[PDB]
């Protein structure tokens, strides 16, 4: 039975969520409905779910979302990663900060200070996503191309996020 | 099938128990009834159950409650925790004591004497709550269970150490979808 | 050769340090001098040495002390303690916070400002009971890791050390022990 | 026999190097001379040595330095660090970026580059931090550093430490 | 399926056996009947069963009892307990005897030699419970507090009938 | 080099201490002096040393004693004993209580046993320490050394302790 | 399913075999009959079966008995017993002979005393065989001899009252 | 350096002790004297030393003997012997008693026959103790009893001719 | 399900094959027919089957026989036997040679032993195969089954083979 | 230092012992003298030494011999040989006896019962050599060819004196 | 100290042995003399030594040679080689047989009969040489020794499988620098 770990970008990037509906809230609702009738487990890291809720107001959808998408933390005890992964994470932080810095009087340096604090949060989400995907042996669904490139050098299973609805449909119990 | 370890706050904090009914005994009895018809195991550490019985008089409910919610002790023999966990526990005691000390101070010859006994009850309960926290975490770890809490402090420790969690406000909803 | 882990109390409790000299700074300086000519390794946890520097001002003694007493952190990686040590610590915490409350109140057994001064002396008591509990863990873990003899003076810590199988000495005989190991 | 892993700050922060000489190039030279007669091993990560050379021109000292201080890379092959360490590293990056900008903030076109530079050096110094810790862990060595934030981290992880102000002193008490 | 290890106290302390019947022999008889029709294994240490028979005369009930409640010895070969457990046992002996002599008011020499027999029962009970991963059913506060320190599964003995019924 | 774990009865039973001197305090003092020159390690469990101090007032000898005979606790962390040893302990408690009860039979019944428990806890501490250090158990108590024999702990005649100490410089 | 290892005494001591029938060969035949319709495995050591056959003639029953009661040797190849067990066996030899010696006390006196201890060691070798086989198969020892059952208990072998063997077999069909 | 485990028979059988001196207590004293100046460790099981003391009074010599010959118990805690060894011990009991029984054949007849087999099992328990201790220390067994030495050989314990013990000790000073 | 390793003597000793039929070839044929319907695996070592074919001419029965009783070699690669078994083998050779020598004593001395060696090699092949498969050894030879007993291999009375086969559909 | 395991053939076959002396008792005597002054351990299996004493009467040489040549049994507990070795032993027995009867020309029954005694010696020799990691000294072609198949260290027995001398 | 395993070709190929002297027996005896005063162990497989004795009559030299060059058999009991090695051996037999077949052909009613016996001696020696090669490699591996050969074919197999090598022409020089 296929397990998936979802990124923040799955429901915040329009290129991905448009497959459910053009509205954000409507796409999320459609996803939740479909997730009930599909033979799949969905997961999302605690940290990622937190940032998703800061961006999108789910309200009455939250409990249904939390029922179909299990929110687990990847911080297992005694989990060890090889030293190499540590060094690759450093490169991911570089990517994240510099990407945020590109998109940025003194609203250029409280923009800039906000960009790097977001860049750290995005990196701590990336590692949470990968670790959880690794632990569950799950398929990582993510609109962030930079994350997906890293999930490959590390050998995590992937899907084209644009085909998530399609995949889900062809697995209905 | 899903396993849950319940904290004391599941049935003592109104924000959580109101999903079952509006009376404490009503909520407990509604929970027990539903637990019978749900495909799930429930557990509560011995220490947590003890404090729960001091705060609430179950009476005739106790045997039914003890049947649906299994009371186990998490004090395993060959169990080992990393030295990290030990240091994290010290921070939880700090959190517990200082939160309990805030609430003593705020309520605030004769006024000096009610304040000393109010600060002793703040610390002693702060330690009791910290020992319960550990019991809850260890049991959750051992059974690979979903910790149902409500005490934001505990839930955030549970998260640091990778224990499974749920929003306690959605407990009834989850139970209803596992019948 | 013998290895020792030192508590704060070895140089702050007068019943212990008098063996070197009657003054505090004099006792510490005398200890350092003797430690140089003794065939023994001395250690103190980073957390404990920090509290020792907050209570006593070593000044020019610091570098000599830091040479004879090695200041190491016991927070090794993958160190695992059994789960019973977790519960025994919960109990030391209790003993500690309580001993302190005792002195807070018992010291304050003694306008309305009285209430605020009592409020502080209670606050200070728990904050220092948690600092002394963290010290206690640090001391035991360091003693365990090095297989060292714990020199304390604190009854509460030594009782715990004994429960967990850590080697102990009478702190009052430290100078004597050191003298019978000269190189 | 004692082993030490040196940080850049040992020879770039004056508060540390003054124990050898007031002069930077003289402190380094004095250190090198003493290291020859000291019963100790010295090490410095490859990345750390690279940054040290970009700040200080050693010239004819380089070969003597490279003989007394062995320049090794900690990027071993089967090394596994706990997942926790990974999260600790993220916090170290936060500390170093935020320390860099606090410096930057104080001194429009010059500001955008003073802020790029703040965080590119912030990442480089975080990579140096990891290199230093991993090498210290691998060799079971005593980490000598002037940076507070690195020395604070070397404690959470249990790496052996020294007051850098006492380095000369320690070296002298080992022949 | 839930396994259980029974103490002597289950059928000798009236507070516990009254749930089956007011009569002692009738409670045992009722328990055995119910045990047949419940999806649960029952066990009792050799040493505990011996003392139970010295106190209660079962007569024709014995073979039915021995069929529903399996009598095993916990003395498996190569079983190792942590040194800590050994020290905790010493404390249990202290508890057992001190209680016993309170009760003295030749009756000192019986309060000792019974206090140790009760201690040997306690160990046999805990070890068997540990080995089978069973739920310890016991009236005795002291045994149940020790069982808890060592992480053995417990039940309120007063709800034994109720639990059996719901299986 | 030879390691020894000492019981309480080494310095509290006259049959054993007479080899050092006729006086108790003098035998202890003679032992301490001889221990300093001897090529052997001496040890005594914490619990055993405590009871020894309650019986004998060492005074100024305590620091010299605590230098020659090292007072360790045998309650090591990951230590496991076979379940059989646990059952052997129960028999030792019976031996100790019944011996203490015979002598009582002339509050002296209540403390005939409370001492019997303390003596049994000491016995365990002595055996475990002996096991851990792979040491020779020196004890005058018959019952303890007969147990020590069942569990394969090395033994000596306590009456020959001085002689053995002398044959090791 | 339950497994049992049988002693000689289960069919030679009258106090146990009377549960099947009053006559010895009749009891054996009833047992065999019942064992066929029982949901249980029966075993007896080779050495024990040999002495059983030297005491009872059996004849016609032998092939039926050998079908229901499997005769195995417990001398497994890599079996290790604790040194302790070795000492315990010396005590069992003592018990076995000194018993034998009580009967004898009731030339021929020598010829009775020699015969007493030679049968004593044969019975000791039976005891070992029985315990080892019970251990190997994790079987319930059905004996009748108190001394063997006391030993079996110290060693933690599963036991039953031999007087209830028929009853147990009946409740497993 | 060479290690030896001694039997009772090394100082109770005259055929062996005569190499030291004709008198028993004189031989023991010479052995003790020589053992002091020998580069070799000597050992004897607790059970063996006990029976040795019940046969020879010794007295004055005891502390010197206990210094040169270390009296250890071989009942080590985690010792495992193969099941095979257990069977071999049953044969040793047989040998030991049937021998004992030959002497007896030469009331009192009973009191001689009881005494014969009680000493036989005591000697069997000695044999085990000796072999186990020899095994544990990797020591050379010095016996005098042929039956024990035959066993020691089947088990692969190191052996010496007891008649050459003095000679061996002399060539190690 | 039950597995059996068969010796040569199962079909070459009349005391054993008479249960199937009075004729040799008829007993073998009856056995093969019964084996097909029985819920049991049969095996015979390669070496044993070779000698069986030299003694009895199976003709058209061979393919049916080789279908019901599987002919395997027990010379597995990483197989190790304890050194004791090696010494036990030496005693088996002595038994086999001396038995063959008694019967010889009436080139019949030279081949009294050469057969004794072949029979000893067969014995080893039989035991090793039985050990490997955890099979029940069926053999009429007294000496072999008494060895099989010493080494803990499962056994049956060969006289009851038909009866056992019948009680397994 | 080089350890050696000696066969009977070392002191019973004249081709080998002639290097010490022409006389048999003198060769043994000479060997023992040299053995004392050479930096090498010597060993011989129990079974081999027994047969050696049945053939040669040593008398007063025995204790000196037993001091220089340690007589151990190879029957260590738990030693395992590969199944292959077992089959190779069968072949050795075949070799030993077949040789033996050639020689027959009651003398058939002795050529067998000696052929097996020689086989049991062969195993004892190889196992001891294996256990000690020793050099096997043997006159017998057949034993030395087997020793070679199993990877045991060998020497030419004719050069034994020479090797001892250079140590 | 350095250990060496010698091939048959060390003393039979002149290009190698000429470093010691110009006569075969001269070279062997010079080698033996030097081997006595060098801090090095020498070994040769039993099979290799056998073939060496067939080709050269050592006589009185044999005991001295056997003392300096230890003749061991590499047929270890628990020794395992990777299945690669097995396939590589087949290629070595191909090399050996085809090299030996070339030399038979080249030398080349009566001519047919000397050619059949010349092709049988080419194969049978080709197998003998292949078994020697394996013995040499296995012994070298077991002792972690330096293979001294000269047979270019063997040296190139030895290299594929990571055995230590030396130029055989420098053997004397190496021995001289280890005195």
């Amino acid at each position: 039975m296929d397990t998936f770990v979802l990124d923040t970008s799955v429901f915040t990037n329009p290129d991905v969520y448009h497959q459910f509906e053009e509205d954000q809230l409507g796409a999320i609702e459609n996803f939740i409905s479909l997730a009930s009738h599909t033979n799949a487990n969905f997961f999302m890291p605690t940290s990622v779910y937190y940032e998703f809720t800061k961006m999108v107001s789910l309200g009455d959808l939250a409990p249904k979302f939390e029922l179909v998408v299990r929110i687990r933390s990847p911080r297992k005890w005694g989990l060890m990663v090889p030293a190499e992964f540590l060094y690759e994470f450093i490169e991911e932080v570089r990517y994240r900060i510099n990407k945020g810095l590109r998109i940025a009087v003194n609203r250029l340096r409280e923009k800039y200070r906000e960009a790097l604090r977001a860049g750290i949060i995005d990196s701590k989400e990336d590692v949470d996503v990968l670790l959880l995907s690794y632990e569950l042996d799950a398929i990582l669904v993510s609109g962030d191309e930079g994350l997906r490139k890293w999930a490959d050098r590390v050998g995590i299973k992937l899907i084209d996020p644009k085909n998530l609805r399609y995949i889900m449909e062809n697995l209905t119990k």
